[PDB]
């Protein structure tokens, strides 16, 4: 079997988790069960960023030890993960000494090659901003000894402490030629423009690597005063989950280089010129791709809570696209589950199995062929729609992909109106026909199932169990490349 590596970030639990991280995990589910079922090994990873200054304050203010808040934190985050029904296969924390020995050897490793340094960072930090200002680029300043900021208009304070530099310039060439080997490294496209103002040309400046001001974090071993900066700190995570230096690499060997890091748009800087000069560093092999996802604080809990788990994945991966910046509001949710899965789903299963126990006592007659003259089009339109759902979920284009499964369900539902079955029910030489359609409708229904595997996980499962589809063979992808599959008579369900 092939393999598969997909990543989401490792979040900060500087509070309750948002829809924003309900996206980006479900989203990485989708891919991590759509590529289960196209046969790959696949391991799928999540976790938490558990170090900085902000995690040592918000400990205290809980009344409470850094890893007692965070123990509880990240409890409610692993509580979601089971209640959203996340396949991941490990929850990677960067507090766990598989991690930190990782950190640690890196960092070593970076000083006996000489690729850090000691030094001291000399910035101007704007509390409101949250970016640091250089002596030049500063407004009315007063040498230079105060000034304020040319984005906010609000003061700076001057940041000076100890830290490790990371020269990162010497690598340009090979990130370029990187960059030129693999043109679309940054999916989607449009998440390129992220990359705008790298400083890749004029001269990357040495990479501040390490703090000195404050203790919670992963500590230099040969300079315990320095704690490793977030920068390298949490990007590590991807490789020392897999067990990267340690006693046992067979995850490592097995599932790195990552296929997909997924991640919202601003990180990718982060993951596209950090990551990897950090990588080539080490001399290891570079992730294949970054895919940036956009913004939409909702709490997840009360959407799954109030509407269920099918309502809640199906929402975010449909009403949110992945290459633009989706909107929540109730009223598109309450349509959407509704509308869409509640009716245009709901009804047709309804529908369906209602009249294959009315007509035939449910016993659904085994598909012969394309009886009806609507057939051989919808027949073309289930492949079809299996095609144009493999370019979008390639594309990560979840939104495109769910609207295309929808095209079909509608279509579905439009064969009923228009073979009206309960007509061809009263002549007794329409029974062949009449099997044929309902034979139709069943394998439509069946095509949306399997494909909605991926995105929901309780409404395809029932629909196979109403439909009498026990077969294992009948739930994969490769059972959609020719339609028809059904063969032999079925006993659908009494009472759905």
């Amino acid at each position: 079997k092939e393999t598969f590596y997909i990543t989401t970030p490792i979040y900060y639990p500087s509070g309750n988790l948002h829809i924003g991280h309900a996206y980006s995990t479900v989203a990485g589910d989708v891919i991590a069960r759509y590529k289960r079922m196209q046969g790959y090994d696949v391991r799928y990873l999540t976790g938490t960023d558990e170090h900085g200054q902000k995690i040592q304050e918000k400990a205290q203010k809980a009344g409470k030890t850094e890893i007692e808040y965070l123990d509880e934190m990240i409890a409610g985050i692993k509580q979601l993960w089971a209640k959203l029904e996340i396949s991941n296969d490990d929850f990677i924390r960067t507090t766990e000494e598989r991690h930190k020995h990782v950190v640690e050897q890196v960092f070593e490793r970076l000083l006996k090659q000489g690729d850090i340094y000691l030094g001291e960072y000399e910035g101007w930090y704007s509390v409101p901003d949250e970016t640091y200002y250089t002596e030049s680029q500063l407004v009315d300043p007063q040498k230079i000894i105060g000034g304020k900021s040319p984005d906010s208009g609000h003061e700076v304070e001057l940041v000076k402490e100890e830290s490790y530099f990371f020269n990162i310039s010497k690598y340009t060439d090979r990130l370029l030629e990187f960059y030129d080997q693999n043109p679309d490294f940054i999916q989607p496209p449009s998440r390129k423009n992220e990359m705008i103002n790298n400083f890749i040309k004029p001269g990357l400046a040495d990479l501040a690597v390490s703090r000195t001001s404050f203790n919670w974090g992963v500590h230099v071993p040969s300079n315990p005063k320095h704690v490793v900066y977030v920068w390298i700190d949490a990007l590590v995570n991807y490789i020392s989950a897999l067990g990267y230096l340690s006693d046992d690499e067979s995850l490592f060997n097995k599932y790195w280089p990552a296929d997909i890091h997924l991640m919202a748009k601003e990180i990718v800087r982060f993951h596209s010129i950090i990551w990897p000069i950090l990588l080539m560093a080490l001399d290891l092999p570079l992730p294949k791709k970054v895919f940036a996802h956009g913004w939409i604080v909702v709490d997840p809990n009360i959407l799954i809570d109030r509407y269920g788990l099918d309502a809640t994945r199906y929402y975010l991966m449909r009403e949110l696209p992945f290459g633009s910046d989706g909107v929540f509001t109730p009223e598109a949710f309450v349509e959407r589950t509704n509308f869409d899965l509640a009716n245009d789903l709901g009804n047709l299963v309804n529908r369906t199995i209602s009249m294959v126990n009315k007509y035939f006592d449910g016993e659904l007659p085994a598909y012969q062929g394309p009886l009806h003259e609507l057939d051989e089009e919808m027949e073309a339109m289930a492949l079809e729609t299996v095609k144009s759902y493999t370019e979008s979920m390639e594309s990560l284009q979840f939104s495109v992909a769910l609207s295309t499964v929808w095209k079909f369900i509608s279509r579905t539902n439009k064969y009923i109106d228009e073979t009206t079955p309960w007509v061809l029910a009263k002549d007794d030489s329409q029974k062949d026909m009449l099997g044929n359609v309902m034979a139709h409708l069943v394998e439509n229904i069946r095509y949306a199932a399997v494909l909605l595997r991926p995105f929901l996980t309780h409404a395809p499962k029932e629909i196979f169990e109403q439909l009498n589809i026990n077969n294992p063979q009948f739930m994969e992808f490769s059972s959609l490349e020719q339609y028809g599959v059904l063969n032999e008579s079925i006993m659908v369900t009494g009472q759905p």
